[PDB]
């Protein structure tokens, strides 16, 4: 398996590493109907989303959805920093496939 | 998909921003009734409530989200809420700052 | 619908309001047996559970319980102060329908 | 129904209390072979144990073993002093059937 | 049944106990699909893996692990042992030891 975020991110077409090196500045959660959705921004102005779960999503994917979202909602909470986020850049916003924390 | 909790509540009939900017003041937590209700009210006098299986656990969550704001005195930026409902419920949540 | 814990409270039989205005003394969580009760005490001397009643089988009622059980804990353990209680009084200890937490 | 853990432990004859006053000294997690267990010590040497046993197949004693293993890692992280614990004395280490915390 | 992570890990081929004596310096989470896993790093250079998941009962037990790193990083607990799959890359935990 890959050791890193950047190797893990280098197994995948759509996606890309992202040096984030901040704090979440907000948090934003939906349970409006086919927008169960989270988004999440910086001070550098990236905004990044989890996305809808939908048919891009394979089984093993929905219960590591779900883990994503409580992780991005409780590193908001503690204003824990994120060192790298691996997206998938075809989504609008960039939809978040990984995240590093460091320091 | 929407960037913003504004631009994502303009995608909804009978959904308007509240602009909150403040800490919650009580959390109500009731399994009296024959559904669970949880009830916030800021110290504006403003009182929202949280009304298929994606749609459970977002409602789920939704509730998580306010126990855990209100107990680390997190501030609220926004909520969309449903306006046809008393109190008015929550759609979405923004929190910054 | 209410829009206070005593508005609630006075919408349902054999319930009354509790003012608590303090923290949780002491938290106790059992697995013996089949009520897995959470019993929670105050300096004033008064106690209170939650359980699973024996009649409980509905699948909305069980995870409200599981909720409440996750309140009560994380409220005992960054001692946040409980405003009220709307308790069932005709069970010993009497048993929590709703809670406020408040200041 | 029992209002203390030492009244709720006496109805049990395989059940003894361990009065501990004091903070979990280790916490283990252990995913090796078949069966999830978690482990807890005291500076005074006594060790404790939750898993599910082997035989247990019902769901809603399978959520109150979930449920006592996240109370014991959330109570050992946030160094929480444990009162007592009601213990199953039919096998080594004791299994935990009840805690109780207090100070 | 084991008292310690050293014995528990002795019941089985191909594991290793590793000292760590140290908080997590990173925590990364994967959702990306066949590759749902965690890592975790020391700023003494180790790096560990929670592997992608088994019958229901391990699923469970994988699933609790990942959940005991994130609030272990985010506390900034100190580790004292990890039982690890030495057979795995990066090498797997299989137990995880807290004190000090
Ligand atoms: C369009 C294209 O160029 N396709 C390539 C192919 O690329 C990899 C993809 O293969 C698909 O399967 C192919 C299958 O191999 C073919 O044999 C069959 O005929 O067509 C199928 C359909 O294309 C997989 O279905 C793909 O999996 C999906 O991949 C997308 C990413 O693109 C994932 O979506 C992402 O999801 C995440 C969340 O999980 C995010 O939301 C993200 O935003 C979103 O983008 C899906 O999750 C994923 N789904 C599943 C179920 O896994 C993908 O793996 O590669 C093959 C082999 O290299 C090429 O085949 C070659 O084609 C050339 C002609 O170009 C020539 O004929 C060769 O002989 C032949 O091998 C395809 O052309
Ligand atoms: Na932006
Ligand atoms: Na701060
Ligand atoms: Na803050
Ligand atoms: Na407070
Ligand atoms: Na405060
Ligand atoms: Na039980
Ligand atoms: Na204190
Ligand atoms: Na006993
Ligand atoms: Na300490
Ligand atoms: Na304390
Ligand atoms: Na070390
Ligand atoms: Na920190
Ligand atoms: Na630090
Ligand atoms: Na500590």
């Amino acid at each position: 398996a890959p050791q890193t975020i950047t190797e893990l991110c280098s197994e995948y077409r759509n996606t890309q590493i992202y040096t984030i090196n901040d704090k979440i500045l907000s948090y934003t959660e939906s349970m409006a109907g086919k927008r169960e959705m989270v988004i999440i921004t910086f001070k550098s102005g990236e905004t990044f989303q989890v996305e809808v779960p939908g048919s891009q999503h394979i089984d093993s994917q929905k219960k590591a959805i779900e883990r994503m979202k409580d992780t991005l909602r409780i590193t908001y909470l503690t204003e824990t920093k994120i060192d790298k986020l691996c997206v998938w850049n075809n989504k609008t916003p960039n939809s978040i496939a990984a995240i590093s924390m460091k320091n």
